[PDB]
Formats: C-alpha cells, sequence, structure tokens
C-alpha cells in the first residue's frame, strides 16, 4: 500500500508542524522549519503541501523577510516536485482577530481581515494553488447578544463578494472553498455544517467561484453523517476540496489521522470519494498526538495515507463483487436510480396502480435485505469473504 | 399572561392526541376524538389547529367514511372560530413507507406516496390552511450501501418539482415548508438540518414556493445553535413556519413542551422572532409525557403558551432597556450592522489604515464586552433588575 | 467463521421477535412463537436464549396459561439443546409502570414490581439461568422535582436488598445483574453509566450477589469508551453478564446487530474479553431493522455471531504478532504493569532519583510510540499486515 | 443579590488568571500576579481562593523564590482575609506529563508525580486547606492499545493509596476530592463520569480519606443530569467539594460562568444543595472567554456569585410555596419517601393487595401531574408567580 504523488496526497504544514500545544498543556515538539516538512513529505509519497500565511510567513515579517522565507521555501519545491494546490489565511490565532475577521464587531478588523486575506491570493496563486480555502474558526458567539447573526451574514457575504470581485479582476483561476465546522473555538461558529455553508454559497453575488471544504471530524462534531454530507455537496457540483481526517463522536475536535475515529464511515466515504471520481487533493488536515516525538510524526502522516489506500481497494473490491451487485439489485438500488414520474403529473394522476388499486399490504411485506448487503461490505472492509 | 387567538398559537392534532406509546411502551390514554380537542384548545386560548390527512381520516377510510369525519371537523372549527393554517402528510406510520416515501427504493412507493400527499393538498385548501408541511422522517437509512444519496436526492428533488407542478397548475395559494430532522426514526435522516434543507430547495425547480419548518428539538438533536439556523432562515427569506417544544441535548427527540429544556435559547429565539416581526403561527410540536392523564395534556399545552409570552415580555424588556441599548453600544453591535466596505474594492486596496498602518496590537487590546451584556440578559430573564 | 454453542452465543427473545414498532411507526413484522425463535436461532449456531417474562407468558395469563406456555418452550430447549442462562422481568411495557417500578412514586406499584420480579426469579431458577438481569428502564425522569434522587436511591436499594434477601432465603443459586442506561424512555435514567451501577451496589446490603450488565450501546449514547468501562468493571470482579450490540454515536438507542456501529470499539471490546478470559454469554441485545423481513432478521443474528468470532481472530493475531509485542515495549506497557513504588512510601520520599535530581527533560522529550502502535492494530484489524 | 464572604464563594486563580490561550489562539490578557487577583476577588465579596501548586510558584522556582512567592500571597490573604480551603497539584501542563501523572507509562514519571503532589499536600495544609483536588487530566489514551486499563486502575489505586498513607502519617487533617471528566484534554479521560470516581473509591484502602469534587461542566460534556449525579454523591455521603462553571451540552469544555449553560440545570443543582444542607466552599471553577478585557473579568466574577444567589432566592421561593407543597402531594412525592416494604419480605409476599388482588387498571390510569409541578417550578424560576 505504497503512495506516489499520482495519488494527489496533500498536508498542511501546520498538520506534521503541530507543536503539542493544547488548552492544558505546553508544546512537547519543537518547530519544524517549512523546508524540512516539505523534503520529509515528499519521501513519504505525497504530492505536495498546504499552509497558511502565517505558517510560512512568520507574523509580522518585513517585505524583507517575506521574500526570503517565500525563496527558501520555493527552492524546497523545485528540489522536491511538490506542488501547492491550496493555501489559506489564519484569521483565528492573533488577539485581533478574538470577535472574528469578516464578521467581527469592529469595522477596522474586518477590513483589516480583507487586506491580510488579498495579500495571501496574491502569494497563493503565484505558488500555484487553485483553490483557496476560509475557515471562519473566530466567526461566532459564545452569548446570544454579542452576536446578531443577520448583521454577520450580510458581513460575510459582503466579505466574500470583494473576494470574488478582487479575483476576476486580476484575472486569477482560482476558486474559494469555506469550510464549516459547527463549534470550537467560538461556542457556536456561524454556518457550522456543510448544508449551512452550501446555503450562504447561493447568496454571494457570482457562486460559481465559492464550493465548500468539508472535514470528517467537523460534520461529525455534530453528530452527522459525513458521507451523506458529501453526496449532498457533490449532487450540488461544490466539492472543490476535501480535508481528511478521524475522530471519535462529538467532543472537542480531535484531528486523529484518517481512518482512525470512525472507521466504517471512513470506508463509506471512500467508496463515494472513488465511485464519483472527485478528482481534487486528499488533503489531510489531522495533528500527530502530542504523546509523540517526530519518529511518530511521520509514522501518523504515513498511516493516513495507507488507510486511504486499503480503503480504496477494499471499496472496490466491494464494487466490483457479482454478489454484492446480486445483492444491490435485491435491495432495489438500481429502482432508486429510476424517476418516480417520467412519464408526467397527469399520467401520474391517471394511474389507478399508484393509488386506487395499488397493493399497500403487499408492497410492505416486502424485505428490503439490507442486512445481507450491509454483512457483505463488512466482510469486504475485514478482507473475510 | 393569558393567550389570546390574536398570539398565533397553534397545535396539531397529534401533539395533545398523542396516546404515549413509546419504543418501550403501550398507551398511557385513550385516543382523543379530533372534536374535542378542537374544542378544548380553543378554550384555552389556541389560534387553530394543524393536522395529518391520517389524525384527521384514519387510514384506509371510505370516501363515505372521509367526508363525514370532514364534516364534523369543519363543524367543530365553525362553532370555535378555529382556523387551520398548516396541514401535512402522515408518509412515514404505515409499514408501505418502512424505506421512506419519497426516496423509497421502490418506485411503485415512491408514487404511492405523491399520490397519498397530493389528495391530501387538495383538503388542505378546502380548509384553508396557507403551507403545507413535508417532514421526511423515513428518508434516510441505517447503512451505508442502503441507499445512494445523489439518486435519493434526485428522487427527492423530483417528487417536490411535482408537487409545485400540481399547486401551480391547480391555481392554489399554497407555499411548502421542508422541516429537517438529523436522525430518528431513521439512522440517518437526508436533509438533517436547516442548512441542509435551505441549500436543496435552492435545486428546484421554482424555490419561491418553497422554505423551512424548523424544530426546536431537531436542530438541537445536533448539538447546533436554534436561533443562529433561524436567523440563516430568515436571513434567506425562508422561515415560513416554525415548530416550538424543548429538547434536552443530544438524544432521542423528547418534544417536551415549549420553555422546557434549553430555557436560554428559548428566550434568544422569542427575541428573534419577536424583533425580526416573524408573522406566520407559532405552531407547538410537543407530547404531553406518558407520566400525564388528560387533566396533565392540557396543563402541558397551557404552559407551552405561557412560556412564549413570558419570554416574549422579557425579551421586549431587555430591548427596551437604555442600559441595554448602551452595553450593545460599548460591544459594536451597531458596528457589525455597517458595511465593512461601501467604499468599495479600490479603495479598500488603498487605505493605508487597513493595513500598513493599521494599529493590530490597540485593536487586539479592546475588550468586546460580552459578558457584562450577557448578564444583563440574565437578569432580564430571571426578572432580577 | 462458524459459530458453535461453545462459543457461548446467546440472544433475548425480544430481539429476533422485535416486530418492527417505533416512535413514528407499526409493526412491519408478525409475532414469532418463543418455540419458532429457539428453533431457528439453534440452527444458526447459538448456544441459548434469554427472556423477559412478558415476552414467553403473555402479560396477564392464568396460571393454566402459564404453565402451558413454559411446558411448550421447555419441550423446545430439549429438542435443541439450549439453554437459558439469563432471564429478566418487563418493569417497563404495561402503563402501571409510566413513573417506575422499584422507584415509582406510588408505593403500591413498587410492592407490585417486586411481587412480579420475584415470581419470575422462581421461573428463571427452574430453568436453570444463572443471572437475573434488572434493567430499569423507567426508573428516572423528565423534569427536576418529578423524583428526588436521594429518596429514589433508598427505595432502589431496598428492592435489590428485599430480593436479595429473598433469593438467600431460598438457597438460589443466582445473581443479580444490573444493566445502566443514561436515557430513553425516560429522559434521564437513574444509574445512567456502568460507573454509577458500580457505587450503588458497594452500598447493597449483600455487595456480591450483585454484578453490572453493561451494553455497547448504552455506554456510547453517553459518548463514554465501552472497552473503558468495561475494563473497570472487570477491575472490580463485577462483570457478571455482557449485552452486545452497535450504535453509531450519541442518538437515539439504536440496538444495530454487533460490529455494526464503532467497530474500533467493537475490536478492542473483544480484545479485552479474550484477554481476561471472560467466561459468561455474549448476549446479543439487538433489533433486527424494521426493514427488514424475516430472512433479514436471521441474517442479522447470522452477523452478529460472525462479526465477534472475525474480531477474535484478528485480535489474537494482534496480540501474538511479535512485532506487535516489540511495539508494545517501545511504548511501555510492560513498565505501566509495574507497581510505582513497591519500595513504599518512606523510600519514595528519600529517593532523590524520584524529583531533587528527576530530569525532567529527558523524560518530557522521550517519544510514547503509540501511533505506531495503532496502525499495527489497524493493518491487522483490517488483514492488512 | 451581593454577596458577602459567609456565602462561602470560591475561585481558583487560574480561573480569573486565565490568559487566554485557546487551541487556535494566542493569549489576549496579561498575567494577573496572584496578589492582585486576591485583593481583586475580595472586594468582590469572594471568600476564598484556591490554587494549583503552578498557580503561586512558577515551575522550577528555588526553594529561596518559593518561599517568597509564599510569603507574598499569605500576606495578601492576611489583608484581605480570604481563606484557601482546597489546593491541588498541576499534574498536566509540563511536556513531562503528556501521557499522565499517577498513571503515565513510565514508572520514573509516576513516582515523580507523587513527589510533586507530597510537596504540595504539605504547603497546602500550612496555607489551611481542608480539601486537596486531584483532576487526572493526562490520565487516559487517544489509541485503545496505548493504555492497559486494568493496569492503569492499579496505578491510579496505589497512587491514591499511598497519598492517603502519607496524611495519616503526617497526622494532616486533610480530605481528597477526586474530579472526574470524560475527555478533554486526552481522547478519553480514566474515571470519566462522578458515577466512575465514587465506585474506584470504595476499592482505596481507606475509603473515608476520599470523596469526589464533580463539576457542572464535565459531567454535561456526556450529557448527563448533573443535580442527578451530585444527589448520589450526597447519597454516599462524598460530595466533598463542588465544581460551579456552565456548559452548553456535549462539546469541549466550555467553563462559562456559572448560570450560563444549562440554566434549568442550574436551578435544580442550588435546589438540591441548599435542600441538602450541602456546607462545603461554593467554588468557580470557569474562564472569562478570551474575548474580554480585565473589566470584564471582574464582570464575569461577580455574575457567577450574582446567579448562585438569586437561584437560590427562586429555589426557596418554590420549595416554601404551599401550592408546590400541595402539588408535591399530588405527585406522591411524599410517598416516594415511605419505605415500599417495611413490614419486610414474608408480609410482602403473602400480601395480596401487592400482587393477587393488586388493580393494575386503576394504578395505571392514575395521573402523575408532573407538568402542573413543572410549569410551577418554571414560573417560580422566572418570577412570574
Ligand atoms: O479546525 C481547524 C480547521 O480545520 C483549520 O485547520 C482549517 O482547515 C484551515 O484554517
Ligand atoms: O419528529 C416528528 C416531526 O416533528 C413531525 O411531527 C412533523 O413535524 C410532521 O410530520
Ligand atoms: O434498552 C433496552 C434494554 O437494553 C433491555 O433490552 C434490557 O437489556 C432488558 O430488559
Ligand atoms: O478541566 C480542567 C479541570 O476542571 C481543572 O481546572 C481541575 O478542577 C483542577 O486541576
Ligand atoms: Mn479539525
Ligand atoms: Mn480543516
Ligand atoms: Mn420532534
Ligand atoms: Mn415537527
Ligand atoms: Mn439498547
Ligand atoms: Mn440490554
Ligand atoms: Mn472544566
Ligand atoms: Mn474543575
Amino acid at each position: 500500500y505504497q503512495p506516489t504523488p499520482e495519488d494527489r496526497f496533500t498536508f498542511g504544514l501546520w498538520t506534521v508542524g503541530w507543536q503539542g500545544r493544547d488548552p492544558f498543556g505546553d508544546a512537547t515538539r519543537r518547530a519544524l522549519d517549512p523546508v524540512e516538512s516539505v523534503q520529509r513529505l515528499a519521501e513519504l509519497g505525497a504530492h505536495g503541501v498546504t499552509f497558511h500565511d502565517d505558517d510560512l510567513i512568520p507574523f509580522g515579517s518585513s517585505d524583507s523577510e517575506r521574500e526570503e522565507h517565500v525563496k527558501r521555501f520555493r527552492q524546497a519545491l523545485d528540489d522536491t516536485g511538490m506542488k501547492v494546490p491550496m493555501a489559506t489565511t489564519n484569521l483565528f490565532t492573533h488577539p485581533v482577530f478574538k470577535d472574528g475577521g469578516f464578521t467581527a464587531n469592529d469595522r477596522d478588523v474586518r477590513r483589516y481581515a480583507l487586506r491580510k486575506t488579498i495579500r495571501n491570493i496574491d502569494l497563493a496563486v503565484e505558488l500555484g494553488a487553485e483553490t483557496y480555502v476560509a475557515w471562519g474558526g473566530r466567526e461566532g458567539a459564545e452569548s446570544g447578544g454579542a452576536k446578531d447573526v443577520r448583521d454577520a451574514l450580510d458581513r460575510m457575504k459582503e466579505a466574500f463578494d470583494l473576494l470574488g470581485e478582487y479575483v476576476t479582476s486580476q484575472g486569477y483561476d482560482i476558486r474559494f472553498a469555506i469550510e464549516p465546522k459547527p463549534n470550537e473555538p467560538r461556542g457556536d461558529i456561524l454556518l457550522p455544517t456543510v448544508g449551512h455553508a452550501l446555503a450562504f454559497i447561493e447568496r454571494l453575488e457570482r457562486p460559481e467561484l465559492y464550493g465548500v471544504n468539508p472535514e470528517v471530524g467537523h460534520e461529525q462534531m455534530a453528530g452527522l453523517n459525513f458521507p451523506h454530507g458529501i453526496a449532498q455537496a457533490l449532487w450540488a457540483g461544490k466539492l472543490f476540496h476535501i480535508d481528511l481526517n478521524g475522530q471519535n463522536g462529538i467532543k472537542y475536535d480531535q484531528d486523529l489521522r484518517f481512518g482512525a475515529g470512525d472507521l466504517r464511515a471512513a470506508f463509506w466515504l471512500v467508496d463515494l470519494l472513488e465511485s464519483a471520481g472527485y478528482s481534487g487533493p486528499r488533503h489531510f488536515d489531522f495533528k500527530p498526538p502530542r504523546t509523540e516525538d517526530f519518529d511518530g510524526v511521520w509514522a501518523s502522516a504515513a498511516g493516513c495515507m495507507r488507510n486511504y489506500l486499503i480503503l480504496k481497494e477494499r471499496a472496490a473490491a466491494f464494487r466490483a463483487d457479482p454478489e454484492v451487485q446480486e445483492a444491490l439489485r435485491a435491495s432495489r438500488l438500481d429502482e432508486l436510480a429510476r424517476p418516480t414520474a417520467a412519464d408526467g403529473l397527469q399520467a401520474l394522476l391517471d394511474d389507478r396502480s399508484a393509488f386506487e388499486e395499488f397493493d399497500v399490504d403487499a408492497a410492505a411485506a416486502r424485505g428490503m435485505a439490507f442486512e445481507r448487503l450491509d454483512q457483505l461490505a463488512m466482510d469486504h472492509l475485514l478482507g473475510a469473504r
């Protein structure tokens, strides 16, 4: 199960670079040089990296230092053949962002958050990224009077609409991907799920510039079915990017390596991305546990990739198995994919077999055969066929 | 705190009529006649009632019996001055709907679910309802291979699009309100939140025919902030109807009387509906606990109405209190409501005070004063001013 | 992966016999005769069955009918070689139990709940059961003033203490196993977790008569780590019985077949029961989904057994793998099992290497190597070694 | 609603002193001097403070600096009349504790964690504390093979048993209070609930030395009923101390001021502590939100105290209201407090009115009148009587 760069595996600088500072505990690992991580991730078989502005250029860097940091970084990309498919802005760490960036109550902060963003879209385009992520982690509230949500959506729509004006004015090929999260670090975060983000995009001036960046662990923090939300994103044409990780239920945001957490969810998510032909990056947004030294870092990043490739093999065996395709017909998946009434409304209304003469008892008696199907999918996952 | 019918309080027949059958236990109360409940709810000060088809006309009734049931019911509405603002279809009880109605894997079932719906839209319009709710409680799965979600959304969009064709062909003034729920009775239900429902409507052929019917307890079963979801629905123009009840956290769907459960949520929700000028029905979709006899039924329905009217008084005192309006300015709510950059993109880009000369430290030092605000809102709720 | 009766697999009559009545829906399957289920479960390789009183003898049966029902049942046990290791009381279905059995506010109800219990302990002993389960599913409240919890624990301790007097007075070899559940069908249920049940037993007059019956899905409905709770029960000597099933997170009690739900939890639970040498019944307390016909019933019961036996094989390969035992030493599991201070308190206090000269930096730098361990356990589960 | 020191309100140095560093964000407030906080908390009406070792004496302080820090602190206690009822150890911040203190896999770490503890019990006794808290925040795992839980409970019991030997050997009047938490910062924390902690104490050599320190927000992070767990702790005689705060459901540990979060829980908890006559400290273990400056700090600490005193007044009015005491009898709370069978087992067995002649229908028909009771308790809370 060996990754190659053709598998499209990517990692944030902040993921392998997490020093292991948590709400109760100091760092347990020294800071990695971005150079270092590029080199070590290319050896493991990754395809590229991603960054916040602030991961690559230290906050408050002179323009003399910015350019330095960028030079070095670009040399290591040249030396390794790594790409930069996606970039994003840190609008959550510095204290100025303690009430948000694009929805902060202070208007000055809000203009500062769009200037800091625009600066990093230029760099992102220079470095070749196709997708620009926006996680509004400070956009929200711990209290009901602190934030009027209708005014805060007006602000959010204004900031995204100015960024879409900027990008079309510059000529850039770059799209935006909004990342939902339901809570943490705010008490409640605005656009908390995939469905809220999808809905919001349909109100922006140019909706075809924006899609979603869902993360495994974030929709599971609301107790939702991650493969069902991604289906919906796929159904809308809006799955621009995806963050892969693991999460054990409804609790703080664990960011465990991909395959950890809900491992059957993980199986149905790979099944779906592979059968829909998702062709963007398989990005890992994870934190190696603070228990680990640098050995455990690179082990944990390697197991992200491994577990994807194992689950891809088992989902492919599942769909390719004749006894499975027979089960799928027994459970009427074929019929789910046929129109209910291609005949149209009038013919439906005149069809007596639809109502007046429909035998509800006979229909109700038929078994759906779902459990036999599900066990087939379990035997496939476990390799126990 | 006395309701009158001008408060727009409504109840489902199924709410006061719940016999108290639960997954572990038999009925504890006899069946109410719909007549009875209309009379008793008009005495308590309610404005109207709502129904499933199957609450009012027993499943499988001849057309001779349907008309009877409807006659009787209409007399009791005449005798009491009660209205029928909303109606809906039962597509969840009968065993034929064990895989869903509009997304069942069997195509025959799906045509039967639209015929059963259309029949009840006619009756709904006859009885004067303005809103037709659709809760797809059986639309979903307990297992990943049982349902392809992209085909199931195609089916759902086809069923809603044929119902919008039906209503515009008949000339009816009636809109649809889709009610989300994340789970129960299915393992996972499709369009599980407000945001998923909002997103989905924007893909139907005629989106201005459809809005949402959110329920308190349903978004809390995902751990989400119910007043934040309703703000978003208000912001989209799509809050057609609302279900009011109480829920203690993430667990089975409790349906406790309104004000029970999360009582500070309840306060910020009344604050919002009243300050936005929501003017639809305040509908109660609750179940009096099976511990209660008919005395406890009508006590529980009365406390729904009482608790709304108490929280309306305290939210109104809150917003009317000068010291509160002063706090709101101290916390910059005023600034949240101003555009970030009415000057436009170019002027933002040329403004040095937005970036080059923005003092981030000074901005970061300012306190948001949220806690003083929040305690004011607490003293108001508790009447301890 | 073929079960035999030596695997100690058991099922409740109520599990395969669930008609599929849920809070929103009628039965979807006819009632099974207990005879039938005994015969069909013996063919699949099960070791025995369990019952509520009310599953085997219809509520209100004359003593002429009781004996009949029991005769028939006993013949089918004779004909099949099935055992009855465990029995329990239904103190939740009938409306008289709407406030509880042993903690109902009415004292008359409470005496009735102990008489109904004692009657079924006699039958249980006749039929050879070793364990008598008590799930207090109606013991609790939806509201804070409805139940004083300290008086309700006095009542619960009084009922269990009289049942322990009864059993020691009759000479019976039978122990009690209390089953925790956090909620459903009550808003909150008393002794909601394993730890609450364990604590409570230590206050009964004869604590060595009582242990716990934990269920997978119940501790997961609180978001807790089921293998950690069973370790604690094992550590106390109190794991008398266990209920096996699957649950997807914090929501209504799904009762999916064992292996469904949290499949990595399932792996670490089999690892533990097998390495501790648990030798009681592996009981399945599950409901085949109401989507299924009788074919899907017996498929779902068979997959419970299958998935146990697959996970037993993979946990055994895991612990037997030298590279795994090497990893365990690398992560210091060996040291966890050594006493911290067998030298005693004084020697600890005089040991300078424990404090004055302990090098905290060097210790802090050591990696725990947990991620490499965890991936080994993942490759083992998936059979990808 | 003015606190005085006779109300027994206390605060941790770490609570008002939280700089607002979170998993995504830098500090937003400078460090407070312990002196400062003592002075400011005495002005607001608090009764005392509590500390970790490491809050009061910087980690790695020479013994020349320790004594200095302690001198200063003691002067400010003298100048203000503040007490120190409780102290505890920081065994979670420093990287050496990344796998735990008392259950770390490294035995060296474990001896170091008991030496660091013992040192601070001496200081605690010097400063007059009565209760010594132990929150094992690093005791647990993110992965199943990382920790054998039975060996880890052996270690935990060994560490607590040596601390009980230490304290009885020194002659100290000091008891231990174990604080449960279900998760965060570990994936799962050992003894995750009140009931697990209660159970564990009953296995220590001297159980009458140990009780529990429950925190509001921690049992709510498992979705449990905090007043029900404290009743159980009261029922066992083991409520040594309590941490008061607010939490909105199952998510990261918010630590909002007391009264925020679940405000009806807050009401029933004050009702219980006041009617049981709890006479330990009312300690606040909260964090003023990082949005706040020092003004918002002291506002947030003041609202903890205010909200306790408002809820005490409304619970007292509730229990003192004749119409309430009438409701309580209508709902049979009186009967809950009577023995079920003071007559004994034999008389129960011979009582025909308990079984043979018990009218189950009549009993089942009686209403429990809980909803009327609950609304009375709501009108009382809101002051709407
Ligand atoms: O929860 C943290 C979020 O996942 C971020 O890592 C975003 O993906 C990028 O800012
Ligand atoms: O959870 C059940 C749902 O709330 C229904 O009562 C809908 O509102 C109407 O079918
Ligand atoms: O949740 C229901 C409980 O699990 C019961 O099935 C008990 O095990 C036996 O009464
Ligand atoms: O969650 C953090 C815990 O509540 C601590 O503050 C303990 O109370 C003391 O170490
Ligand atoms: Mn995350
Ligand atoms: Mn992410
Ligand atoms: Mn509901
Ligand atoms: Mn509803
Ligand atoms: Mn269960
Ligand atoms: Mn069970
Ligand atoms: Mn806490
Ligand atoms: Mn605490």
